[PDB]
């Protein structure tokens, strides 16, 4: 059809804000790869997108890309943009066509191919897959395969070469008539490799030739519980439909025993069930007071609170993933209409008026169900007037303007309110200094950028803004014990600091480096020429290795910055004598001290215990340790005083009581306004500011606060402006020397009118309470019933901290289970509490509105009944066999491990983690090793089933490599395929575990 027309390409204006200039680029369709390519030559490809990562194919100049353009003087109808990635904040690929006929063409003609792709079965894809890593290496559109080059792309497949024989071993195997594989040669190869790797799994299934028709309808009937399963018809089209083999199509199909395992690890074979991504209409009846809310926080923001770019795209984004509560901070805008930013922060500004059109166009496409506007009112009344008649033009019948009905006591169901815009705003009734600082490094003599912020008389200031060559390097030690080392840098106060010595008595290196006041070793091999860190960090020189590192993180999120060097030990050395007066500790703050108590992780000693290791820690009967990590066995892991996660006897410790909480209670960190950012905090009454006449350090604009109290140490902060300093200068010497409604949009609100009323008595149902984090802790925490009572009838809101300036979210279990509707959420954040919202509001087809159970509607519903009277009414048995897929996270080859846990307000931590299998994320096994692990659940309808998978790194620290998080509700039993997504929530291509499940009730 146009197929042929979009694989042969169209000469089109390719945009990027990132290119200054518009380039002309052939965009073709390689249907092999099902890639959307860009090329400027016809022998390399520019740049290329995966389809499977389109979001979204929208007409028009309406991308970052136009915007930033000069000009773009081809028309609308021949202008659109491609919105894709695997992040919140998507790529965008905008184009402008010679003519309004192609690019009609693509969009009909790409919105097919991606529904075909969606739509494909998983040998389809393993083929892509494989026609992708062929081309990846010298970008030809290659046809074959060197040994050479597939021992190169097995690492980068995350994948490690046991030996050279393993390949030959096999490439005869296969057929390795030369060095040279052909692409269903190489194609073979992986199927061999996979199901070699894999076999073992085999042993829990039949002791017949192949799986034939019968087999499989028994295996889908009895051990997958599938009950359409009984048609046999319907049986034999999945293994057909699967296979995609012309001459076995033929009769009745049999799976080879290698493809069974595929099938088992495939898409088709998923744990969640698929009657769960439709709406219930049935459910969408019940007052909005009795739903789950998929709600927004600051949604404009793409990233942290303080400097991070505010978009459109965040609300469009937000809407299309079916978000349904968005927020709108409305401040005053220089020509009388209102921008949205995070007010007094660096944080970008954008147009009021592209943000309503943005709702307008995106609001009611993926969800039908009503849109809450949450508008924080910082504008004047004639700005207030502005958005009032801006909402009514554009958003026009959307827009609610008048209760659904007159003579209502409840709230209206989502059902009756769709295609209705809500208005959450202040109804009438009837200046922190902040920003950028440079500060002063002696060690390095760098300057490095800092959000810095005055609360209370008090400077809070964050972490930066981001043949033998190494022999002649001042890093490098040709002659250094591992001792020295130590010393050398146990000298110099940073985390970060480094030097790379030879290993004594070996032609081998270590790099040593300093993180958390302690010095650890990492050993540096040779491999041939190649130098290998650890196990599988491969570098040509010792150079490469220290620049990537000085890139990426080597050791948590300590990057190299600080190499030692004698010239460094000599300077500081002197430098230290010099600014003996002053004690530098007193600006910084400690890692601890702006880490949170955790919720439930402290034991108290039973008995004194002494350290036969150094190792092991040492404590006291009645000593509380802090952040336990619970492992099997006799030895734990947790803080006490300055040490961090030492080993224990398990046997030696006991549970804390009430009696304990007042101890922690104190223990209670103080929040800054920087909160997980913050890096040191200054006491402005313990210092003067002066402005040096001529700067310091090659920066003409600097400040420097000289301290009053002696053993204080003066700090010296620049701006880029004269008028920064000033500002400044002036905020400082202050303490060093030291509600109006515009009528037409109060006529906006039908309901979600906030109310303050001090508590939770007398829900109105047009009324919304809003809850800062830390006030709805103490509700839940002393009143839960209140909210729950409160939450029948009327709208709750909660929202972060102000100190979650990392935009870090927090636990909404609770809340939800009293009934919290809208518990609002940084939606550009991946991290634990954003996958649980993606979690529940995948149920009920991606409205954004989930029914909250009967059961949290009766009179003997309690969240938290006491442990004798704990009521069970399921089983979940889960094993953990295998994976395939597993993203490679850094430089070295994944060492994976999964971790099972049933997540919600009524489980403390009920976790299990697998073994870890080494050098291996393309195809491990841990079927072998451990039973099956049995949860305990008590309401199903309550909870989520969490698979999180990590490597275990050299310095044996979990890092996140995929997850899969799944109300129990949608949970499929038998041997079943997890398919695995990233921090935020999107697949990653072919990675899935495979798990055997047991649901008894
Ligand atoms: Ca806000």
């Amino acid at each position: 059809q146009i197929k042929r027309a979009l694989e042969l390409g169209t000469v089109m204006t390719v945009f990027s804000f990132r290119k200054s200039t518009p380039e002309r680029r052939t965009v073709q369709v390689i249907m092999e790869t099902r890639q959307v390519a860009w090329s400027k030559t016809a022998d390399k490809i520019e740049g290329f997108l995966d389809i499977m990562e389109i979001k979204e194919i929208r007409p028009g100049k309406n991308s970052k890309d136009f915007e930033r353009a000069k000009a773009v003087r081809q028309k609308e109808d021949c202008c659109f943009t491609i919105l894709y990635g695997t992040q919140f904040v998507l790529s965008t690929l905008s184009l402008a066509a010679d003519s309004k006929e192609d690019a009609v063409n693509w969009l009909s003609g790409l919105k097919i191919l991606h529904q075909e792709a969606m739509n494909a079965s998983t040998p389809t894809i393993i083929e892509s897959w494989l026609r992708k890593q062929i081309y990846s290496v010298d970008q030809t559109r290659r046809n074959s395969i060197s040994l050479r080059e597939l021992k190169t792309i097995l690492p980068l497949i995350n994948f490690k070469v046991s030996s050279a024989k393993f390949l030959k071993d096999k490439f005869v195997e296969i057929g390795a008539h030369k060095d040279e594989l052909s692409f269903e040669q190489f194609h073979l190869f992986y199927k061999k490799l996979m199901f070699e790797q894999q076999k073992s799994i085999l042993d829990e299934f039949g002791s017949g030739s192949a799986v034939y028709l019968h087999d499989f309808q028994r295996f889908l009937i009895h051990e997958q519980q599938e009950h359409w399963a009984q048609d046999l018809n319907k049986v034999r089209e999945r293994m057909t439909k699967f296979i995609d083999d012309t001459m076995r199509e033929t009769a009745e199909p049999f799976l080879f025993v290698d493809e069974f395992l595929t099938y088992l690890f495939s898409r088709e074979n998923s744990i969640w069930d698929e009657k769960y991504d439709a709406v219930d209409m049935q459910d969408m009846n019940n007052p909005l007071s009795h739903y789950w809310i998929s709600s927004s926080h600051n949604t404009y923001l793409t990233g942290d609170q303080l400097r991070s770019e505010s978009s459109p795209e965040a609300y469009i984004r937000c809407l299309r993933m079916g978000c349904r509560c968005i927020e709108l901070d409305c401040w005053d805008g220089p020509d009388g209409k209102p921008v949205i930013y995070h007010g007094w922060t660096r944080t970008t500004k954008i147009k009021f008026d592209d943000v309503v059109q943005a709702i307008k166009d995106h609001a009611f496409v993926t969800s039908s169900f009503p849109v809450i506007l949450s508008i924080e009112e910082h504008c004047s009344v004639e700005q207030q007037r502005h958005m009032a008649k801006a909402f009514k033009e554009v958003f026009g019948d959307l827009l609610l303007t008048k209760p659904t009905e007159a003579s209502a006591d409840q709230l209206p169901s989502p059902s009756q309110l769709r295609e209705k815009i809500i208005i959450k705003h202040k109804k009438l009734g009837p200046h922190k200094q902040q920003g950028e600082l440079y500060m002063w490094d002696s060690i390095d003599q760098k300057w490095t950028r800092h959000y810095c912020a005055i609360a209370d008389a008090k400077l809070s200031f964050s972490d930066d803004i981001e043949p033998n060559p190494h022999e002649s390097k001042p890093w490098y030690y040709d002659s250094l014990s591992r001792g020295e080392a130590e010393d050398m840098l146990m000298r110099i106060p940073r985390d970060g600091a480094f030097l790379i010595r030879k290993r004594e008595g070996s032609d081998s290196y270590a790099i040593t480096f300093r993180a958390r006041g302690k010095v650890k070793h990492c050993r540096i091999n040779r491999d041939g020429r190649h130098f290998v860190l650890g196990t599988s960090a491969y570098f040509e020189s010792l150079v490469e290795l220290v620049s990537y590192y000085e890139k990426h993180s080597l050791y948590r999120k300590m990057r190299l910055r600080y190499p030692v060097t004698p010239e460094l030990l000599e300077r500081y050395n002197m430098e230290r004598d010099i600014n003996s007066l002053y004690d530098v500790s007193r600006m910084y703050v400690d890692p601890s001290e702006i880490n949170p108590s955790m919720p439930q992780r402290t034991v108290k000693a039973l008995y004194d215990y002494k350290a036969k290791r150094s190792d092991e820690l040492s404590f006291c009967r009645g000593a509380l340790i802090h952040n336990v990590s619970k492992e099997p066995g006799g030895w734990w892991k947790g803080d006490y005083g300055t040490r961090i996660q030492q080993y224990f006897p398990s046997n030696y410790v006991e549970d804390i009581s009430t009696a304990d909480f007042e101890e922690l209670e104190k223990q209670i960190i103080e929040d800054n306004p920087l909160g997980s950012l913050c890096r040191g905090i200054l006491d402005l009454n313990t210092y003067n500011v002066v402005k040096a006449p001529q700067g310091k350090n090659q920066k003409s604009f600097v400040f420097i606060l000289e301290p009053k109290q002696q053993g204080d140490p003066p700090v010296e902060f620049a701006t880029d402006r004269v008028e920064e300093l000033f500002e400044w200068f002036q905020s400082i010497r202050e303490i060093t020397w030291k509600q109006s409604i515009a009528i037409e949009l109060s006529d906006l609100v039908v309901y979600c009118k906030p109310t303050s009323k001090t508590n939770l008595e007398n829900p109105d149902f047009r009324e919304i309470r809003s809850f800062v984090e830390t006030k709805a802790d103490s509700i839940i925490r002393q009143k839960p019933v209140d909210l729950l009572k409160y939450n029948q009838k009327g709208l709750t809101r909660v929202y972060p901290k102000g100190q979650r300036v990392d935009s870090s979210n927090y636990d909404p279990f609770r809340l939800w289970l009293c009934g919290s509707q809208m518990v609002a959420l940084n939606f550009q954040t991946a991290d634990k509490y954003m996958q649980m919202n993606h979690a529940l509001f995948s149920l009920n087809g991606r409205t954004g509105y989930v029914l909250q159970p009967e059961s949290m509607r009766t009179e003997k519903y309690d969240p938290m009944p006491p442990e004798s009277q704990r009521k069970i009414l399921m089983t979940l048995t889960v094993k953990v066999l295998g994976a395939r897929h597993l993203p490679k996270l850094g430089r070295s080859i994944a060492c994976p491990f999964v971790e099972v846990e049933i997540c919600g307000a009524e489980y403390d931590n009920n976790k299990f983690k697998t073994t870890v299998v080494n050098d291996n994320g393309l195809s491990p096994i841990w079927a072998p090793t451990q039973e099956k692990v049995t949860f305990e659940i008590y309401d199903p309808n309550l909870a989520f089933l969490r698979f999180v998978v990590y490597e275990e790194d050299m310095f044996s620290d979990p890092n996140f490599l995929a997850h899969a998080t799944y109300p129990i509700k949608a949970v499929k039993s038998g041997f079943r395929s997890v398919p695995l997504k990233n921090g935020y929530s999107e697949d990653i291509e072919l990675a899935s575990l495979l798990v055997f499940c047991e649901m008894r009730p």
